[PDB]
């Protein structure tokens, strides 16, 4: 477990924030999130930094061993295609917020790539603090960046609204799912 | 460009083909697709086997590299994460139709992997040959034992009757949108 991060963190700082479409308020940016806080990407030493506690307040999780972080982490690292992307309390040290982008590759459209936003969670006690608003737009514009020609995602119809702020609509496609799970 | 197939054909025998819930008139299996037709991963020679044509069919393929395709190809294949399986008309050489599963890691559900159907198309000249249902029985059972622990996918409203054969569900959930293309 080292601090090896998942991207070259430079693809994060390195994004345009002007090209963002969102209100903020006090003004923020990847560069400089807020106080006390840094957007990067995951490591492997964040286990121990609340990140399962963070995302398992989304949805409870079993106990995540320590090697099946790590195997998770390096396939995903040396795939090139997941930016999961983390909210570090550095006062605390503590992870506070994380949100992943998926990098799909395709044939169709000259073998071109198309983003997906997954597991976008901000924790319980750090509301207000616009990290929701904060990583979708670092991470839409990452997607850009990547050269992505489209990037996607599923909301509640209650949120369709918080999207429209990234240039994200309301696709006449629908979402379809089967669970195996439960 | 060869006929190193992107994943183990193996796989895809062993998929359990009693769980299939969808109709089948005549019964067609990923043993038996049809008369002279084979269901595969696709490989790199495939290029001139006209999957390009059949994936035409589905959205614009603009000036396509046989390197920019057998560099998308190695890396798919490289990840162990992509099921492109492919019909071949073993006696006319072509491709026929195509479907992808895309296998997505997650650090919830105890480090779960999830699957995505993408770029299913038939041939414009395979209707009536049950290749739609049969890709998308595969793939869904696919995904069960590679241990997906849920699969989903996008299609137009209309499309949506054919994919609960398969036992999907419309999700109450918005599919969201940003494209960068145009």
């Amino acid at each position: 477990p080292d601090e090896t991060p998942m991207f070259d963190p430079s693809l994060l700082k390195e994004v345009d924030w002007s090209q963002n479409t969102a209100t903020f308020s006090p003004a923020i940016s990847p560069t400089h999130p807020g106080e006390g806080l840094v957007l990067r990407p995951l490591c492997t030493a964040d286990l121990n930094r609340g990140f399962f506690k963070v995302l398992g307040q989304l949805t409870e999780t079993g106990v995540v061993s320590p090697e099946q972080f790590m195997k998770s982490f390096e396939h995903m690292k040396k795939s090139g295609d997941y930016y999961v992307t983390v909210v570090e309390d550095v006062t605390l040290g503590q992870i506070v917020a994380t949100a992943t982008l998926i990098i799909e590759h395709k044939f169709i459209h000259s073998c071109a790539k198309r983003g997906r936003v997954e597991d976008v969670v901000v924790s319980d006690e750090c509301r207000g603090k616009q990290l929701g608003k904060l990583l979708l737009s670092t991470l839409t514009l990452l997607s850009k960046k990547l050269n992505c020609y489209k990037i996607t995602l599923e909301c509640l119809p209650q949120n369709v609204g918080f999207y429209k702020k990234f240039g994200y609509t309301v696709s006449e496609e629908n979402y379809m799912c089967r669970r195996f799970l439960k």
